[PDB]
């Protein structure tokens, strides 16, 4: 670089897309404004003598049904056209077959970065650790970092000989091997590892927080992050906003000397950090949260006009996720009974199918949700995914907990208090008691009583564990975690995988009573 230079750069970030390159119902986001925006930043920095570096944060696949049939196809090849320069691996990128990871890496323009996910027979990356960007004369690295939680949540699938080694440690041995062998003048890592506030991870790996703490001072410009899908805006040192409202200032956190950045989710907003490079050091000048469209519906900023040509490409693909919506996924020889005043009162046949399309998806041990979380029928024959989503047609998003013997006796114990004919009356799965006054007797989980030393693991909803109807909190209890899975999604895939479905098998046989 020029001595005495001083090089603007504006770094433009996105994360946690999960399948959103079409505008919601509302006409919030969307990759088509985010074009508009990105091109007009573009715009404004060439204009200013600057340079722009559009990076993601990853977890571009699964959340809409439009993206999901489709591999996240449209999601790809419109990051292409909005002109992402690299993405970190999020590990919603190992929900497909690696074949299809493969695909995505085809279709991306821009690499696909990660450092620490290995090869486990050879000891090699499988993904490069990071990208070079020449800017006016500057060498700009990005390393890419995902989380090592990645195969171990839920119920893994495909990591066939595929390690995740610390993401931390990763970053020591990376910037260690730049500085020695391409000295890049600025280095920024993508990752897709989760903020957490003063660094408490709890029972998720350690993130973003704990790892910059744990480098050299100030030997990243910036980790532009992911995961844990908050805007990271601070309200106080080490502590996020909660509820952040869109188009107010957006404080990043910065943790011994590197500043980490979040965009929420969805292509909410572009996170926007300018900084200016001189003489080696890295100065972040201004930092805003740009949101796309969002409404409280009234916009909170200036309408984004949705770029034409991102329209052109995007449309079909919307039109072909729709039309595939119609699509025979499964087929059911009995009717799966969702009517409002049969799983407000009693255990029904689509609570069981449900519930245990959830514990297949998380592995847990048992599940719950609200009768009033379950909004129609299914007829007896062939099944689309339209007929899941009107069953599943708010989005919720499934979640599980792993708890304590005596912490599952005390869980169950408070939700077997929702009485029937209302919408929090639960419907269980894998549980059998008989509730005697406020109190469960012959408490089972999978046939076998309860014991207060063992570990099970629990499936629900984001609504339930986060208090809706009145049910206990998970949410801020260690063990928790969200998988980002759509209702419906699981219960189509599992429909899917499942059909012919033979419904004797959901079919409730008194397991639990009330008396
Ligand atoms: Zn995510
Ligand atoms: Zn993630």
């Amino acid at each position: 670089y020029e001595q005495d230079k001083t090089y603007k750069i504006t770094v433009l970030h996105t994360n946690d897309h999960h399948g959103h390159f079409w505008r919601n119902e509302y006409g919030e986001y969307g990759l088509a404004a985010q074009k508009t925006l990105v091109d007009g930043i573009r715009k404004e920095v060439a204009a200013e003598g600057g340079s722009v570096l559009l990076l993601s944060g990853g977890d571009i696949n699964t959340g809409v049904p439009e993206s999901d049939l489709q591999d996240a196809e449209p999601d790809f090849r419109g990051m292409n056209l909005v002109g992402y320069d690299a993405m970190a691996i999020g590990n919603h990128e190992f929900d497909n077959p690696l074949t299809v990871l493969r695909q995505q890496e085809k279709w991306a323009k821009f690499p696909l970065l990660s450092a620490n996910i290995y090869q486990k027979s050879t000891g090699e990356r499988l993904f490069k650790p990071w990208a070079l960007f020449k800017r006016q004369d500057l060498k700009i690295a990005v390393i890419g970092l995902t989380t090592d939680d990645t195969a171990k949540i839920g119920n893994p699938e495909y990591f066939t000989d595929i390690e995740f080694r610390k993401p931390a440690d990763e970053a020591k041995l990376v910037i260690q091997e730049l500085q020695q062998t391409e000295k890049p003048d600025i280095i920024i890592a993508a990752t897709h590892m989760g903020h957490y506030d003063n660094g408490e991870h709890g029972s998720n790996a350690p993130g973003d927080v704990e790892m910059a703490r744990a480098l050299p001072a100030g030997s990243l410009a910036m980790i532009v992050g992911g995961h844990s899908q908050d805007p990271v805006c601070m309200a106080a040192e080490n502590k996020k906003q909660v509820d952040y409202v869109p188009g107010t200032p957006c404080k990043p956190d910065q943790q011994n000397g590197i500043w980490i950045v979040q965009a929420h989710e969805w292509g909410k907003y572009v996170g926007r950090a300018d900084f200016e490079f001189r003489n080696g050091e890295m100065k972040m000048v201004n930092y805003q949260l740009i949101p796309v469209n969002l409404k409280k519906r009234v916009l909170y900023t200036p309408e984004i006009a949705e770029n034409q040509q991102m329209i052109s490409l995007l449309s079909p693909f919307q039109n072909k996720g729709k039309a595939q919506l119609e699509v025979k996924i499964g087929e059911t020889n009995g009717r799966l009974e969702g009517d409002r005043d049969k799983v407000r009162f009693v255990q029904t046949n689509m609570g069981r199918l449900i519930l245990a399309a959830q514990m297949d998806r998380t592995g847990a041990d048992f599940a719950v949700m609200s009768g009033g979380g379950i909004r129609d029928s299914i007829e007896a024959g062939d099944i689309s995914y339209k007929n899941v989503l009107k069953v599943q047609p708010f989005g919720n998003v499934v979640v599980y907990a792993d708890m304590t013997g005596k912490e599952v006796i005390d869980y169950l114990t408070a939700v077997a208090q929702m009485k029937p004919d209302s919408g929090a009356y639960p419907q269980f799965a894998n549980v059998s008691f008989v509730a005697k006054d406020g109190k469960l007797n012959d408490l089972k989980i999978k046939g076998e009583p309860v014991d207060p030393a063992k570990t099970y693991r629990m499936a629900t909803l984001n609504f339930n564990a986060t208090g809706g109807d009145g049910y206990p909190r998970l949410d801020n209890k260690p063990g928790y975690v969200n998988t980002g899975f759509i209702d419906a999604e699981v219960l189509k895939a599992y429909i899917q995988k499942s059909s012919p479905l033979d419904v004797s098998v959901y079919e409730p046989k008194g397991e639990v009573s009330w008396q």
